[PDB]
């Protein structure tokens, strides 16, 4: 029942009890571990236990468990579900829920920040044009001229499931990808399908390497509509290197605001299918993954060549040398332009401190080692040596299928 | 039942059926994943099914399933178990067994090599002196003057658990570690406890930074005995860098032969508690872990100092820069001395080819992503982007507790 996690660098052992409150399934069994697999409406009957579980945790959090106000709210919610088949969260409950969804996000190294989250309540939104306005305001608030602030914007909850709010984009800001008659890909190869959907819905594509995609927004189950984020709201950073003058001539840039827009926020059994959220980048996300994944911008070869490395043999570690220089350039460029960024050393150090806090104050911290360990220099970061238990707590952020598969036009 | 794994770089999808032959537990449940946890005498009744399962696998592999020879061997083993409470493996079965334990080792990136393993049968060994001789011979054979050859030496199986053979060393070759009164460590901090045991047992320690430890060998449940591996059998590589001439003056060296000696080999329900095995290094084992872990030789700072890197902020990535140069030096040094080593790019690329082959010919390849992904440059290797399924097949290598915790001292 009570489980130990050990840090093999420091010998510090922590005891996890929080996992006993986990509700959802992992995909693992006693026979098979699926730890490395990326992807392993509610009736009145389903909804009340979920609402109760959540309200209990909420009332406990404000030291009012078993109080009249606790029992009265439980009563009110029960009545509302029985009569309307759903219920509405109080603003206080919504903020608490969103913050805890982040707190519970086992794949997030940045959770030391979880209690400093600005929540924008967009449950009064009714149209796609309304969605666009809310998202611009989120973008400007979160960006804050480069001094980034964590934020989430929460659109109306699912009802019968035929009137879902969805942001079709995977992030609020991403670059277009285009199939060339040449056979190669211009721009971000990850976004080729979404770009085609944008063009088919009417977008006039510039056909460049870093074209910011328009938003495709769906309100109340309606067909999604296209909106362009005001260009002056999209803060970008040209990538240069502190030592290599030639680096700037690769013509690289990235955007300052990482903002996930395709996940589902579950609070007290209620499902918020459009809940874009944003923080700030850890540098490896851009320098290792976006730039160096073979299926992304794939720039290692070009950089290695400009460095005049021996590329004849893998054992020269030319890929590794170039990787580090690309990541140095990313961090330097963001820091020089005064756009918030965190390096993987600093972020993982903070996560260990957060884990210790959470064990001390909460009895555990669900964490997915496969995602928490950075994609370069794993074992020189403290999280590599830290055992982690992965389990699913609610409120939560969940992956959901791309809507173009789901949508009936 | 079919399980699919996807590669997120190539979109290649593979289908696992082999997991249906797993029976032992992972530590995970539908409610918790223990994928990053390092550590998540049989009766007659439990032994015959295990023997039968193994013999069935062995006879299928030689395309003699259900033959008279297969049926006769089942009968013969059944009679041996009922009469002696255990049984002895044929030489052929032992070899098949050891190769398959390697094939099944989900944490091993080197498994493309599994079918090429020299098995030394040391089941006739009776004393620690005898174990010492077998181990010297293994070291010389495996080392092969730098052209490393994979090998395993298998000592007698467990009987009542009161007569175990054990190599107390965690690897056949490792460097001593000495905790100083001021709380600093000389040599390898990983080996301080074991070094203290050796000294207590009578080892005269040179007290330097790279002192090869003596073997501490337990035969037939007796108290262990100390032996020094002949120095001329211990191949070492001084570490230097192809461009940085100051790298040699760090005074680093490492041994060429990585040889795990503390694991338990299970074949057909039998337990081989002493089964040292050796392959060759992947460079990152030395350059990342042994040299750069904070709790090991911990050389990052000194290297970065000598490179004149900006060390005032972690965001200069000075650690990452120094790490790559150290790993270049290890590969360069082994290659220049003609000692077998493989880089992490080569090794992971070969592993992916091995895994895809196994999926086609065997229906699966259990793999532990947490261990298979190298400890530097993870996402620029193809294994980072490969989904894996981790499950336990037998024959297998298992961790066992250090013998000093459990040993009954006779005196
Ligand atoms: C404040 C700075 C933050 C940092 C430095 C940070 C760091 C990260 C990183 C590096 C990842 C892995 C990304 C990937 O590999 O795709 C991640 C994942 C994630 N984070 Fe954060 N995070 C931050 C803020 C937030 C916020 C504000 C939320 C929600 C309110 C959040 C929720 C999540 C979730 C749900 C995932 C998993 C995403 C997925 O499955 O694709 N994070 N975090
Ligand atoms: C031929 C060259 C080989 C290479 C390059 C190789 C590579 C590796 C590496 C890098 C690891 C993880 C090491 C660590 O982090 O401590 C490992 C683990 C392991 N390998 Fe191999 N391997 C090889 C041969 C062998 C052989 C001959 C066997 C047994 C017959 C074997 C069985 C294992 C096992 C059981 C583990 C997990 C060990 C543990 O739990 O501590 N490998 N391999
Ligand atoms: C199939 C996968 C299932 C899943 N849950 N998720 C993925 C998204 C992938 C993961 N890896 C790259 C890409 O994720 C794209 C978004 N990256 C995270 C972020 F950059 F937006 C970010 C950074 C810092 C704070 C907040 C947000 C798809
Ligand atoms: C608590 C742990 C449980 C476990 N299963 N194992 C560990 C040994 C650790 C793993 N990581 C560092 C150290 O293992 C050190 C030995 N590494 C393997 C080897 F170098 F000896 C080797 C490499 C290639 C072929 C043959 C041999 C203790
Ligand atoms: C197959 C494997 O699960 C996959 O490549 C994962 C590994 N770890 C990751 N870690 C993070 N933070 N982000 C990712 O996209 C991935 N990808
Ligand atoms: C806590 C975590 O499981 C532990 O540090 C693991 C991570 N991955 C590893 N991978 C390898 N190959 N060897 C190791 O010792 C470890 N250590
Ligand atoms: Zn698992």
């Amino acid at each position: 029942r009570f489980l130990k996690v050990k840090n093999w660098e420091t010998d510090v052992v922590l005891t996890d009890t929080l996992h006993l409150k986990s509700t959802l399934e992992t995909g693992c069994t006693e026979h098979i571990c699926m730890g490395s697999i990326m992807l392993p409406v509610r009736t009145k009957d389903q909804l009340f236990p979920l609402a109760k579980e959540f309200l209990d945790q909420y009332y406990s959090s404000i030291k009012r468990f078993g109080s009249k106000a606790h029992m009265d709210r439980l009563e009110e919610v029960n009545k509302e579900i029985e009569s309307t088949s759903t219920y509405q969260l109080k603003d206080t409950e919504l903020i608490y829920g969103a913050k805890h969804a982040w707190r519970n996000a086992s794949r997030c190294v940045g959770r030391i920040q979880w209690s400093k989250l600005q929540v924008f309540d967009a449950r009064d939104c009714t149209t796609a044009h309304g969605m666009f306005n809310y998202i611009c305001n989120h973008v400007k608030y979160a960006t804050n001229k480069g001094n980034l602030r964590s934020a989430i914007t929460i659109f109306p909850q699912r009802t019968d499931g035929k009137h879902d709010f969805r942001v079709w984009n995977s992030q609020l800001i991403r670059y277009a990808g285009y199939k060339q008659p040449d056979g190669s890909t211009l721009g971000d190869p990850a976004n080729v399908q979404f770009t085609e959907i944008c063009i088919q819905q009417g977008w006039k594509a510039p056909r460049g390497r870093f074209d910011v995609l328009p938003l495709l927004l769906q309100a109340n189950g309606n067909d999604p509509e296209l909106f362009q984020i005001p260009p002056e709201l999209v803060l970008e950073v040209p990538i240069r290197h502190p030592k290599f003058d030639w680096f700037k001539d690769l013509g690289l840039k990235w955007y300052g605001l990482p903002a996930v827009s395709n996940m589902l926020l579950e609070i007290g059994g209620l499902e918020f299918s459009a809940c874009p959220f944003s923080g700030w980048y850890m540098g490896t996300e851009i320098g290792v993954r976006d730039y160096c994944d073979n299926s992304r911008y794939n720039i290692l070869e070009e950089v290695a060549k400009k460095m005049d490395l021996d590329m004849r043999k893998t054992s020269s570690l030319w890929k590794d040398q170039a990787l580090v220089e690309i990541n140095i350039a990313v961090l330097y460029s963001f820091q020089s332009d005064k756009v918030t960024i965190v390096d993987h050393h600093s972020a993982t150090e903070s996560f260990i401190k957060h884990m210790e806090n959470e064990y001390r104050c909460r009895g555990g911290c669900p964490a997915d080692w496969v995602w928490i360990v950075p994609p370069m220099s794993g074992s020189i970061t403290p999280v590599f040596h830290q055992e982690m238990l992965n389990y699913r707590l609610t409120p939560s952020f969940e992956y959901q299928p791309d809507p173009w598969n789901t949508h009936v036009w």
